[PDB]
C-alpha cells in the first residue's frame, strides 16, 4: 500500500529531506493540503522514520571509522549486545548477520588509539571478541533507491 | 576550527533535518540572520552535505539488505571498481577496507534471488569476486555522533 504519489513523494524527501510543502505538492500535482497528510502517513505507518543532515563526519573530527564484527565469548548467556552498546556513542550502526558472527558494527573514532580504546570497552561491555576492519575511504554512503 | 555553537547546530540538524531556523535559533540562542548564514555557510565548507529522510528500506520493497565484499579478479587493471558500480542504484554505499578484501559494499534487494541477479551484474560490470552477508536485522543505523 504505497501508491504512485506516495512513491514520488518519498523519492524526493530521500534526496531532500528540507524539501517544503510547496515543492513537494507542483512536484506530485496535490494541493499543499494534501502533501502535508500524504506525508503525515507516511511518517506514522513508519516509512519515512525521520529526517537528518548528512555530516561530514571527518568534520567533526572522526578521522578514522571500522566495520567491527562481534561475537559473544559466552554464547550461553543471553544476547543482549546491541542494548548493551547503545549507550556507546561512537556506535553509530549495529546489524545482525548470518555467518560465524552475530553482529556487525560500524564505528566513528578521532583516531588509531582511540579505536584501540574503544574496542577495549566494546569487548568489556557486550563481553564480546571482535574482528576490525577499518575503512580507508567512503566512496559514497546512503544512496537510498526507490524502486 | 568549528565554533562550537557551530556544534550545536550540526547536533541539532543531524537530529531533525527538518528543525526550522527560528525553532534552531532559540534552542542555540542566536537570531534567524546568524543561524542561517552559518548553516549556509556549514553547507559550503561539505560539512553538512545534505539532508534527507530515512526511509525504511522494507517498507519500499527492500526485504533483503547484505554487505557484499568484492576484491578485482584482475589486477594488472586499472582498479575502478567504484566508478564502475556507482549506476547500479541497489549499492547504497561504496567503501575500501584494510582488510580481507578490497572494498565493502551495502546493497538492498527484493528477495535472494534478486541477489543473485545481483551479483551477477556487479561481477561482470566490475570484474570482481563477491563474497556476501546476509543481514537479519537492523538494531539502529546512522546515529551520527557529534563530540
Ligand atoms: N550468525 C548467526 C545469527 C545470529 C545473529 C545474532 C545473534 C545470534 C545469532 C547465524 O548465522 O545463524
Amino acid at each position: 500500500a504505497l501508491d504512485d504519489i506516495d512513491r514520488i513523494l518519498v523519492r524526493e524527501l530521500a534526496a531532500d529531506g528540507r524539501a517544503t510543502l510547496s515543492e513537494l505538492a507542483t512536484r506530485a500535482g496535490l494541493s499543499v493540503s494534501a502533501v502535508q497528510s500524504r506525508v503525515r502517513r507516511l511518517e506514522s505507518r513508519g516509512v519515512v522514520q525521520g529526517y537528518s543532515a548528512r555530516i561530514n563526519p571527518e568534520a567533526v573530527g572522526h578521522l578514522l571509522s571500522a566495520f567491527v564484527a562481534i561475537t559473544p565469548l559466552d554464547p550461553s548467556q543471553p544476547d543482549d549486545a546491541p542494548a548493551r552498546l547503545e549507550h556507546i556513542e561512537e556506535v553509530e550502526s549495529c546489524y545482525s548477520v548470518a555467518g560465524e558472527e552475530s553482529y556487525v558494527l560500524l564505528v566513528r573514532v578521532a583516531s588509531a588509539r582511540a579505536l584501540e580504546d574503544l574496542l577495549q570497552r566494546i569487548r568489556t561491555t557486550a563481553n564480546v571478541r571482535t574482528r576490525s576492519t577499518i575503512i580507508l575511504n567512503t566512496f559514497y554512503s546512503d544512496r537510498q533507491h526507490i524502486p
